[PDB]
């Protein structure tokens, strides 16, 4: 009932045959010791110890009793009846024992029984279990209860064969068992076909007793020899059977070396065309679940084709991933908007396609993934981000991003990582490239994909570009921004950067420039600039950037600018400045003709003094001198009635001035790390500043008188 | 442990007679074991080796001891008794062995006993099936699981259909078993018949023993032959009956072609006529089936019919999204009409039909569903939608749709897939068109049907076109609204929109046109002009725009418009013009002659001042300068006294005058992104303006008046 499986056609047959071998055994023992007499006659005219068949015809005297006849059948019974008419019954019984103990051997051998044992609850799993039948028919939806066993199923069949492949124990076992049987069928087989001429019914004997009875030799009549020859004829007969049985398995076993399994026409068929060849000790197995039915292996191929494995993990991954746990793992943004962020996942969840809430998608690692058609259900979704994920599409799911998705953003490292559909997607408006794209000779050349973003407005190269293509050139006459991050590598531009007329914003970090170039000035339609990071030394070139009439601010921080040139003040049309983390000696009063300026920061600068011309900048409210060698704050910077937030931190200012408070519109000041004594009693008349904003040490916290401190606390809290 | 099934009453009937005759075996060959002596008196007078048969008489003295008497017995025993009579229990023995043997052949045999056990468990799971029931009674919603296991019971009967097909070694097999039985009964009746007529009571035995007992002939007497001989006539009875019973077997197996089957009845009282005919190795075992019993075959067959599986899992579906939750599911669209949309569905549901007040219907992603005759009870149907799903129809469904429908909404990803009746239908007005689906060779031919139409009023096309079709300029001459979306690709019309007279709305949606074409300037009867996003710069051409003098509606926004020519002010007509998103930097004082202006987008623009012509423009309401350089807000704009909106935002607005109390038909303003440091007390004067209405920071909405803060709570909660 459950190796049954493991016991093809000769194994049932030669069972059996041992059953038969059995009965006749015992039919012939009870034979025997229920009778097995012989009847003596004594020869009166004995020549070559035979008697030579030397008015009416009359009987013989012999002048024997019926005891001495008994005496002389008992003598000639055991002395002169061949042994082989008297141990035929027990020497077919040890045959057919030794051949059930040689077929038993495997069975109850448990080196091989265990492995035969898990072998047979293994198939009967794979066999009866509901998620090999549909991925037959498949050539989704699936229960936690069915997802759980079926990969209980998955791991115990890899242990498993990882176990047993490696044994090859089995196969040379069977052969043992095979090779013991032919040979023990042909000794048999030899010495009873030469012995049953031996037992007839007609036996002389000659046992030598005449003292008792007077006669020398005898005439006796086996009646059973006939009976005895008949069985023992089907008895060879039965293993003439049992030996052509056993070498057929032995040439079935000898034919198509039984070590290597092809499994190419499962495999082939079935369209899993990644399963591995069985090796050696699995593959006999499997061969002899062929020989029982090939269904067994069929159904449990599945198990082994390294498909099934993932689309398994892609149902465990939906079903256990629940929409409450996806709504607590919501997120939101910088730019507020509901992110659900996944990381380290082999598959898309299909859960995530329920919460149309969705508004921007970041997808880090999500090795061999599809895009589902089910993500036309996300309406709100509008952001996605791919992170060295190459990923798959189809034709309702590309259609849907070319008509919803806006903003998309890829970090790759290899070309193979970018999604050649990217290109359709018509309305994106916001790209982000992050990745090494330079090739030599082939740089550029499959990316001339940008012709048909016709909406894109916002752009983010960032692939070490020592060369600029071209592409991009003609691309931006309609893009708004375009920030190049080439982490240090040198910007050639070969002059082509004067063709994007509609370029609203440039930015260029780590593009290691040394020098602006002159196709700047031609973007008139500018508004911020940075060269954050090309470590300029000389910003003179302000000079021709009065051609931007729209120009509104301007940023070169962390560079090496030693001054500031007088022309930068004339451009008036200048808000929003920052010039921190420079190597700026003196600031000049020319600057300060700017009195629209707003943003300002002169932060961890070599600055020692601070102009008089710094408070005519009336509409400043950002004011960063953290880290300077500033020591005096002159009483000329407090007439910026609209300075919000002021950084004066790390620096050396020995003193705060009284005329701090009377700024109605502060609301921040840093100052830790300062000379500082005590703050001044004006400070605490802020209508707007709390403890929140005035963040400065704990000692000159503790210089505030107390009533400061605790309007200031109750400011804060409540 | 009802494996009987599969054996027919010939098969009872030959085992129960097998059970007889190895009974009768048993008993015979018991009896000869004990008692099978023969008893043998000597002729005195010889005559052919035969007995001569020739005070009172006296007893006959042959002068012979009793083991003289018993080697004579065993003697005539050994060879003058016949072989059949002394092993007629043995031979019966080995026949009915070997019956038995034939009958558990196939049964015991795996490579087939695989099959009979998978196709036995299958039909008992098929007969227990609640399915079964479920489509007998069809001539009723349950669980889900049910439909579920009806599914993997339907999966599975077709794959072991397919795998059992193949094979055919059951047939031939038990083929071969009845022939065997039919030769085998033949040989023994035969050689069983022949040899009866020797089981004599008396047998005459001459052994040829004259040195042992001196008689050469004797008469024996058999004591047992009578009942041998009664009990061979039975077993020849029996052989007989076994016989007649293989004979009929036979004929019933070569008569019909079991390799076939027919499956009519079916197809007659169920009317299921899909199921296809079954051919070897499955119609053998059906066959056994309906020798039991024809129900088990008729309640199996409906797993074979495609049209039963269909039906009842369109049932388990319809079970599936229930009443409730249909109308759950159901909402309103845009257009204010109920709308019911199907996402990721196999099939459409029937109950989708017991709401007849829909008017719009959304097909999405639903595979191979065919339009059926239900429809037409939705007689308030109005708008059906096609979302990539390939719909086949009928002639009545096509009837419904022909007469009561309003527009259709096709999207595509490929050409195939758009259904081909969509042209007979004439009460259609709006049809959209969705998918690029222009190739060489066929150009412009799947939609060579559209002059079909000959009520079509408003064409939306969204097919990604490089040339406007010669099929559109020819169903234009009935159309009224046209929608053109060339997905950024530039479109050449080469004179094509002149011949539609009466055309009505002309919208050109991302069609990189980069000119207005001249042929719009000859449509004197249009009322509303787009030119969303096609690249256009200059807009001079409104000189021959003056041609329409019923332009109501320009739209010229999403371009790279740089100035307004002077010249839009001879079109006085215009009352809604958007202008948002474009290069313009000021408002020509011409356009200002346009008194009828009503709806003015102007945001996200290069505006710096509103002229003072703006209040001369008293038709004008919705005003929206969003995201410009506007540093302060005119005085004039305030006698716009019906101003219900303006949009102000992300502005370099300074400072609020008062005046903006006067507007008491304001509604909707925002302040978000202005540097406005204080506000009037004449803004919670107008009784239109509600805190939602009032987009401003919390904090500046605090520097509101307590009063008017209140004021505008209370507008806002009720």
């Amino acid at each position: 009932p459950a190796y049954r499986i493991l016991k093809p056609w000769w194994d049932v047959f030669t069972d059996y045959i041992s059953i038969v071998m059995l009965m006749i055994a015992v039919f012939g023992g009870t034979l025997q010791v229920t009778q097995d007499k012989m009847i003596c006659l004594p020869c009166k005219w004995v020549t070559k110890d035979s008697c030579n068949d030397s008015t009416g015809p009359t009987g013989i005297k012999y002048d024997l009793d019926r005891h001495q006849y008994n005496y002389v059948d008992a003598v000639c019974y055991e002395n002169r009846l061949h042994w082989f008419a008297k141990y035929f019954p027990y020497l077919v019984l040890l045959h057919t024992l030794i051949f059930l103990a040689c077929s038993n051997f495997w069975f109850k051998f448990p080196r091989t029984s265990s492995k035969l044992e898990h072998f047979v609850s293994i198939l009967l799993k794979c066999f009866d279990s509901p998620w090999t039948t549909r991925a037959l028919s498949e050539t989704g939806v699936l229960d936690k209860k069915e997802g759980e066993q079926a990969k209980a199923l998955f791991e115990k069949v890899k242990k498993f064969r990882t176990h047993v492949e490696e044994g090859d124990i089995v196969y040379r076992l069977y052969m043992r068992q095979t090779i013991i049987k032919v040979i023990k069928f042909a000794l048999i087989i030899c010495y009873t076909v030469y012995y049953v001429h031996n037992i007839k019914f007609d036996v002389d004997c000659t046992v030598d007793i005449e003292s008792l009875t007077g006669y020398r030799t005898y005439r006796c009549a086996h009646p059973l020899a006939t009976l005895f020859k008949i069985l023992a004829s089907f008895y060879i007969s039965l293993v003439i059977f049992y030996g052509l049985i056993c070498m057929y398995t032995l040439w079935w076993m000898l034919r198509r070396s039984l070590k290597k399994y092809s499994f190419e026409s499962i495999r082939e068929e079935s369209s899993y065309s990644d399963i591995p060849d069985v090796k050696n000790d699995f593959a006999f197995m499997l061969h002899l679940i062929d020989q029982y039915d090939p269904l067994y292996s069929k159904r449990f191929a599945v198990f082994l084709s390294e498909v099934s494995e993932n689309k398994l993990r892609q149902l465990n991954l939906n079903n256990e991933w629940t929409l409450d746990k996806l709504r607590q793992r919501l997120t939101k943004n910088a730019q507020d908007k509901l992110e659900l962020h996944l990381f380290m996942l082999s598959g898309i969840p299909d859960t995530v396609f329920d919460l149309v809430e969705l508004e921007v998608l970041k997808l880090e690692l999500i090795p061999d993934v599809t895009i589902p058609p089910s993500i036309a259900q996300l309406t709100g979704l509008k952001e996605l981000w791919l992170y060295h994920t190459a990923a798959k599409i189809e034709a309702p799911a590309l259609a849907f991003l070319r008509e919803n998705l806006r903003a998309l953003h890829i970090k790759f490292t290899d070309i193979k990582e970018i999604p050649l559909w990217i290109y359709s997607l018509k309305t994106l408006e916001e790209l982000h490239l992050t990745g090494n794209l330079s090739a030599e000779n082939n740089r550029y050349i499959v990316i001339d994909g940008l012709r048909e973003l016709k909406r894109l407005k916002v752009l983010r190269l960032k692939s070490n570009l020592s060369k600029l293509p071209q592409v991009v050139t003609d691309v931006g006459v309609h893009l708004q921004k375009l920030s190049i991050n080439n982490e240090g590598t040198k910007l050639i531009v070969l002059n082509s950067l004067k063709k994007m007329v509609n370029l609203t914003e440039l930015e260029l970090i780590r593009c290691d420039l040394e020098r602006i170039p002159h196709s700047i000035f031609s973007l008139h339609n500018l508004q911020e600039i940075d060269l954050k990071d090309n470590n300029l030394k000389t910003i003179e070139e302000i000079i021709s950037f009065q051609h931007l009439h729209r120009l509104t601010c301007l940023k070169l921080w962390y560079n090496h600018i030693a001054y500031i040139p007088i022309q930068i003040g004339n451009l008036t049309n200048l808000e929003r400045l920052y010039l921190n983390r420079n190597k700026i000696e003196k600031i000049p009063t020319q600057l300060f003709y700017c009195r629209k300026l707003r943003y300002l920061d002169l932060s961890h600068n070599n600055l020692t003094f601070l102009p008089a011309d710094i408070g005519l900048l009336q509409n400043l409210q950002n004011l960063a001198v953290t880290a300077n060698r500033i020591e005096a704050l002159p009483p000329e910077l407090f007439q910026c009635r609209k300075l919000r937030a002021l950084h004066l931190g790390n620096n050396v200012l020995q003193s705060l001035p009284s005329r701090v408070g009377e700024l109605t519109n502060l609301t921040q000041i840093e100052l830790r790390g300062n000379r500082l004594e005590c703050l001044p009693v004006e400070l605490g008349e802020c209508p707007l500043l709390k403890r929140s904003g005035l963040v400065v040490e704990e000692d000159l916290f503790s210089t505030l008188p107390p009533e400061v401190k605790e309007r200031l606390w109750r400011a804060d809290k409540e």
